[PDB]
């Protein structure tokens, strides 16, 4: 699990941050389920400082689509 | 999902904090599979500094009773 390896670059766009986290979560075969909670948890986490205090801001379960909109 | 919210406490012992993780995990029904992801990912971010760098420093894949060795 190198999940834990992805991180928001600090001028990357939150798009590609998250074409990065999901990316790497198809190579190790997760879930639907899990890539729910990797999504209200280790995607926020794994943020940029702004976009984390946004997503943070957000409230646990915001859809995806929500949270790009918050961080575009 | 209040997971985000776990954080082991600047003194508190590596057992306590995990007690507080699983016992929060199970509240929001995780599956056996989640449990496995959250153990290699936020168990880990969510410790202390000096915990998190030797979890961090023990490989992805340790088992749960080694990490309590390890933060002893």
């Amino acid at each position: 699990t190198s999940i834990l390896d992805i991180r928001q670059g600090p001028k990357e766009p939150f798009r590609d941050y998250v074409d990065r986290f999901y990316k790497t979560l198809r190579a190790e075969q997760a879930s639907q389920e899990v890539k729910n909670w990797m999504t209200e948890t280790l995607l926020v986490q794994n943020a940029n400082p702004d976009c984390k205090t946004i997503l943070k801001a957000l409230g646990p379960g915001a859809t995806l689509e929500e949270m790009m909109t918050a961080c575009q």
